[PDB]
Parts: C-alpha cells; structure tokens; sequence
RNA sequence: ACAAGUGCGUGGAGUCACCGGGGUACGACCCGAAGCCGGGUGAUCUAGGCGUGGGCAGGUUGAAGCGUGGCGAAAGCUACG
C-alpha cells in the first residue's frame, strides 16, 4: 500500500501520467459464469465505503452467482438513487431495473413493478428501500424472485419466505438507508 | 361288589365331678418399634394467594425527551447544557 501511494501521489504530482491502483482483495469464487465453464470469482474491497454487496448477508439460498451480484447492484445504486424518505422499491431483469416505484406503504409500490412487468419478472431481484413485511410477503408467493434486498427484515416475514420458498437467494443488506 | 385277600368293628364299662399337667383360640408369662387404618385438631411458626397499611440514611451513574451550537450542497454526522 505504502509503495502504491508513494507511486499515484508523483505520477499525479511531479510528472503527468498518472497511474490508479485498485482495492480488490479477499477473494471468493462463485459457481461459474454465463455458461458452466465460465467461472466468476468476487473480489471483495477493503475499503469500509457504505452500501455494498460485500457487507450483505445469505440469511439462506443457494449460493449467488455473476449475475446475481450484478443485477443486484444495478437494483440497490436504483433505489439509492432516491435517497431515503419516500418509500420505495425496485426489480430487474438481465441487467435491467424494470420496475421502480415510490408510493407509500411497500405493498402498492412493490406488486405496482410486478405489474410494470408480469411476464420476464420471475426471477429479478426485488430491491425494496426498507423491511419487507406478510402483507405483499403473501404477493409475493408463487412469483418466484432470484434474491431479495432490503435494508432489514422482520422475523416472522423472513422465517415465512425462508420455509415456503427454497430458492430466494434473501440477502438482506444490513444499513443502507445512508450514504 | 365279581372274585380273592385285606381294613375297621364285634364275647357290657362308661359317665359326672374335685385337685393337677398339657394343647388350641382369645391381650394369653411381662415389657420392648417402625408402621397400617377411622374420626377430629392446626397456616400465632413456616410456604403461598388476597385486602388494607408502614418502610427503604446519604451519595453515585446519567437512558429517552428538550434547548443552543458546530461540521455538511444535502444525505447526514457531531459538542455542550
């Protein structure tokens, strides 16, 4: 690290050319990528940022692959795009957020985007702006969701979805209601 | 029960007493436990429930809430009272 510095700082400084060092570290692999032999493998970021899928944890479903972690992404910088107070919500499909809404109590809002899409939308990833409740937890049964983010959830709520379903990747993401 | 053998019985001595021994049942030569069961007694102690009262020297810590002030484009972060 130190040497890295010492580096950027003067190729920014002294001379022109200047040289950006990256902060890629802890590794992981994943299952694979876009077909089976195509292996995919996250590089988490030492940095302590804020919101980011490194501090988001798997309460339970089968492991996420490229994809997942993608289109997630592409779903929390949508709903963090609205910064806090208005409630809010998202889905996506193959990188594509489509279905935000705001509305008040989630509920509305949420199956609002299940009905901006009703066909692809089976297996996007909800992306709500805080914790998910019973209410539209029960619309949300049958239409199957890859991974569902949240900022929290709720106890019988995260128990309910956990039983019934079996492929919900739920990784809520502990605070991201901030910067 | 057919027979043959055999068992028991048969040519009159028992019965009623008094004084004794002994067996059996009853407390049974005397004393010696824990226990079992019937009907009554007890919550002045102690355990718990309830009603209605009494009490806890002097200090310490300093949650939420509230006021003012900072740092911020906001998001928000923050000091003291």
């Amino acid at each position: 690290d130190y040497d890295a510095a010492i580096d950027t700082y003067l190729s920014r400084t002294l001379l022109g050319e200047e040289v950006l060092r990256l902060k890629f570290t802890d590794g992981v692999k994943l299952r694979y990528g876009e077909n089976w032999h195509q292996s995919a493998c996250f590089y988490k970021d030492p940095g302590i940022e804020g919101p980011s899928l490194a501090k988001a944890v798997q309460l339970h479903g089968k492991e996420l692959s490229y994809n997942n972690y993608v289109d997630a992404d592409n779903a929390l910088q949508t709903v963090k795009e609205l910064g806090n107070a208005s409630p809010a919500v998202a889905i996506v499909k193959h990188n594509n957020p489509c279905g935000l809404a705001t509305g008040d109590t989630l509920l509305q809002a949420l199956q609002a985007a299940w009905d901006g899409d009703p066909i692809s939308a089976y297996g996007s990833i909800i992306c709500t702006n805080e914790t998910f409740d019973l209410e539209a937890a029960t619309f949300l049964n049958g239409k199957f969701i890859e991974i569902i983010l949240a900022p929290d959830f709720k106890p019988d709520a995260l128990e309910y979805l956990k039983n019934k379903s079996e492929n919900l990747r739920l990784l809520k993401l502990p605070e991201l209601r901030e910067v």
